[PDB]
């Protein structure tokens, strides 16, 4: 579909927690501690009717910046961590 | 500083060629070949306006890279701030 910039309020912060919680189960970067999702946060609506969303997030965790992609199902709110890249520099 | 999504028409494609041209002169990645700027493309306004930062995902040499370009509002001069890669799809 197309991308938009979205706010970094509670919903986005929970996406960040999700990413870090998924990454913690993988273990690839040791144990990360969620800090905050920072600007900018990008959302892609995937389609007359939405079927899914893709999020790109910059997450501060363990004082370092990471880039996370998350897919979400519109119908059942099912989330998958597609990518977790980092430590990346600031956007 | 408020970010916005911008489209990927000729202007953005030229920014991508600029990024690759700049990075080729820097040399960190050897000789890259510009392919395409892909969605999403982001632009941040830095404040009266001082200038802009563009974040572009640039395909070059079959690989995806993240490029940040600064532009000064008064001078209209651009700089390559970051060239990060290869990164996965955004």
């Amino acid at each position: 579909g197309e991308w938009e910039i979205i706010d970094i309020g509670p919903f986005t912060q929970n996406l960040g927690k999700f990413a870090v919680d998924e990454e913690n189960k993988i273990g690839q970067y040791g144990r990360l501690t969620f800090n905050k999702v920072i600007r900018p946060c990008m959302k892609k609506t995937i389609y007359r009717e939405i079927k899914g969303y893709e999020y790109q997030l910059y997450v501060r965790a363990s004082d370092k910046l990471f880039r996370a992609d998350i897919s979400e199902d519109y119908k059942t709110r099912g989330r998958k961590l597609l990518r977790f890249n980092g430590p990346v520099p600031p956007p």
